[PDB]
């Protein structure tokens, strides 16, 4: 049974609601982005209309084998009519193809569904600038002040500098980056670029990256692992055992591994600054956990909501416990009293 916070009132629309069977009343299923918790339930035998970005559409077709007749890609930043209702897709600053959706209801109500997003001041000059939003369905992943982390630019600067130093000191070192979904591609792309290398990966991960409309992608990635000194592996293999095993396969070409595990927030954010971050080391293998987030920090979220001044907020993350729900409701009231809406 589909939960209330995935239904759009006054419409036949659901958002990220593919694991509940045939939802009664739903004429169009929107998909904000290609992450498994959100697409859960979609497969090649789906037979209702799916509305999404072009990039999400590419992934549905090629990775999940959803038939072409049911995929409805929409351009960004463009007023579109779907089943008699005006909608707009906006960039979410999440993973490739991720969108927020603006719905202009027949009765005059305006609803923004953020999907998953990393709020940014640039959103204050999108098509949101114009007008009033009555209901906000909000990605509240990190809605508590303890959730701090650096900008994506600061994290990438650290990764580039760390990798360039290590390989200039030891030209026989291999760099490895963990992945388990789309998103955070800048980490491995920026490291490979500083090292003058393509990024090597499995056939399955290459296929995924070929769906993302990244400019000049054929110049940046490869399935030929031997030609590359930056490799991608599943996140699960980024540990001393898995990396030891990988180094064996490389045919005495390398004598050191430097590995990166992009995480979200971890409690080491509460003590250590990005500049002060150190790896876990065993012999000739070192592993860095780096806090590269594709969700809003608490401060970024607060800024966005205080700018938008929505009449009602509906959280879409951390809704499963009374304590979490109460905590979020308290912050929403603080933000409203401070800003005066
Ligand atoms: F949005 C929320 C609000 C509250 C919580 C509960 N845990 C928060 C604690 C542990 C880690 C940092 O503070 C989770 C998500
Ligand atoms: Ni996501």
């Amino acid at each position: 049974t589909c939960p209330f916070y995935k239904k759009i009132p006054g419409t036949g629309f659901t958002v990220d609601a593919f694991q509940y069977g045939v939802v009664e009343g739903c004429t169009a299923y929107f998909l904000t982005h290609f992450h498994s918790d959100h697409y859960a339930g979609l497969s090649k035998h789906f037979t209702f209309p799916v509305y999404c970005s072009e990039i999400t559409g590419n992934l549905l077709k090629n990775k999940l084998h959803v038939q072409e007749q049911y995929i409805h890609p929409l351009p960004l930043d463009t007023e579109c009519i779907v089943n008699g209702v005006k909608v707009v897709l906006l960039d979410a600053n999440h993973c490739p193809g991720a969108v927020m959706i603006l719905f202009y209801l027949p009765n005059g109500t305006v609803i923004l569904h953020t999907g998953d997003f990393r709020a940014d001041p640039s959103m204050e000059r999108s098509l949101l600038a114009d007008q009033k939003v009555h209901m906000l369905y909000l990605d509240t992943t990190y809605c508590s002040p303890e959730y701090t982390f650096p900008s994506q630019q600061e994290v990438i600067r650290f990764a580039i500098n760390t990798a360039f130093e290590a390989v200039t000191l030891n030209p026989h070192a291999l760099v490895v980056c963990g992945t388990y979904s789309i998103g955070k591609e800048k980490v491995f792309l920026a490291i490979a670029d500083v090292l003058g290398s393509k990024v090597g990966m499995s056939q399955e991960k290459y296929k995924t990256l070929q769906c993302l409309n990244i400019p000049e992608i054929n110049s940046l990635i490869t399935t030929d692992m031997c030609s590359s000194l930056v490799h991608l592996l599943p996140m699960m293999q980024i540990n001393f055992k898995g990396l030891q095993s990988h180094l064996k396969k490389c045919g005495g070409k390398y004598n050191q591994i430097l590995a990166f595990r992009p995480t979200g927030w971890t409690h080491s954010n509460k003590f250590t600054r990005i500049a002060d971050v150190i790896p876990q080391t065993k012999g000739n293998i070192s592993i860095y956990g780096i806090p590269y987030s594709e969700h809003s920090s608490y401060l970024e979220m607060k800024r966005f909501v205080q700018w938008l001044k929505p009449q009602k907020i509906i959280p879409t993350v951390n809704v499963g416990t009374w304590k979490s729900r109460s905590t979020m409701e308290k912050y929403f009231r603080e933000w409203k009293l401070e800003a005066g809406y």
